[PDB]
């Protein structure tokens, strides 16, 4: 058997379920015997989970970290310990030299880019300011500092776009109606809203609608992630715009699991596709969604 020991941020969007989900149903379809652990949100839990792995003389540890700081000393004691890291969708801030084999995952600059563009493409006869309010993602992940980034590249074009408010939803469904119920009071008007991760956006939705506001029309929602009920929420005509961010990493992290136990070469860093619907385009994906996503996966790309 090979072992795997991998240590998941939480459970907060719908994404991650779909995330757990593909790891730990892709290591039974491959065979690897996966040692799961779930931090809740906190990197001292999934610190703790992987210097366990180490105590535990695991082949290939692989994790996905909270937040980019704070690992340099753990991510040296697997290297000390001889376990190679292979990373999943979040990045790192580490100093020391190749401190992990390769980095599965997506490229939130353009998701954000992708956004933010729209935005932009769809408010180009403006006569008068368009209100932006921002639900960014938890304070410290790689996903919302380059989605933050690659949003304001997107408006960056058109002077008529400016974010009014921006402010941290942790990835929440709770987050993202406490924060969007603060700019509904606060600021006076709001034109669109970009959620991080259409779960932000989705408790947004309930809060437009909380305020006898119409969203998709009155307040115009568009978000990350493309979930299920995100999904549904773009079919229906609550939502306007969602970035299709794929969550099922594990077909691959088991292959990529296997060639770096075994020591084969592999890519410095793959980088999962992405797509965009309008609600029309939303409808006719929703059908056999599950194989459409794990085949859209298929067709990821290299950085060597
Ligand atoms: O790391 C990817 C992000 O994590 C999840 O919490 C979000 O929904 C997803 O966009
Ligand atoms: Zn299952
Ligand atoms: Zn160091
Ligand atoms: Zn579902
Ligand atoms: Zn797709
Ligand atoms: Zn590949
Ligand atoms: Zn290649
Ligand atoms: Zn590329």
């Amino acid at each position: 058997a090979l072992t795997l020991g991998f240590a998941q941020v939480g459970a907060e969007s719908g994404w991650r379920t779909a995330n757990t989900e593909s790891i730990k149903s892709a290591a039974e379809e491959a065979g690897v015997n996966l040692k799961f652990a779930d931090a809740n949100g906190e990197q001292e839990k999934q610190i703790s989970a992987i210097r366990s792995f180490i105590q535990q003389g695991v082949d290939v540890i692989a994790f996905s970290p909270v937040v980019r700081t704070g690992w340099d000393a753990v991510l040296q004691e697997t290297k000390n310990a001889g376990i190679p890291v292979i990373l999943t969708d979040r990045a790192v801030d580490t100093q020391d030299t190749d401190v992990y084999k390769t980095f599965i995952g997506a490229d939130f600059i353009e998701e954000g880019r992708r956004a933010g563009q729209w935005v932009a493409d769809q408010y180009a006869s403006a006569t008068g300011p368009v209100n932006i309010v921002q639900l960014e993602g938890t304070t410290g992940a790689d996903p919302a500092i380059d989605r933050k980034t690659g949003f304001a590249e997107g408006i960056s074009k058109n002077p008529n776009l400016k974010i009014v408010a921006s402010q941290t939803g942790d990835f929440t469904r709770s987050g993202g109606k406490q924060v969007m119920e603060a700019f509904l009071k606060s600021t006076p008007q709001i034109d669109v809203v970009f959620a991080q991760n259409d779960d932000m956006g989705l408790g947004a939705m309930e809060a437009i609608e909380a305020a006898g506001k119409k969203p998709g029309t009155d307040i115009k929602i568009v978000a990350v992630d493309a979930t299920h009920d995100g999904m549904q929420a773009l079919a229906d005509g609550k939502f306007n715009y969602i970035v299709e961010c794929n969550p099922l990493l594990g077909p691959e992290l088991m292959d990529l699991a296997k060639k770096v136990a075994a020591g084969e070469p592999v890519p410095e860093r793959v980088v999962t596709p992405d797509e965009a619907f309008d609600q029309a385009q939303a409808k006719a994906a929703l059908p056999n969604r599950q194989y459409k996503l794990a085949a859209a996966l298929e067709h990821h790309h290299h950085h060597h």
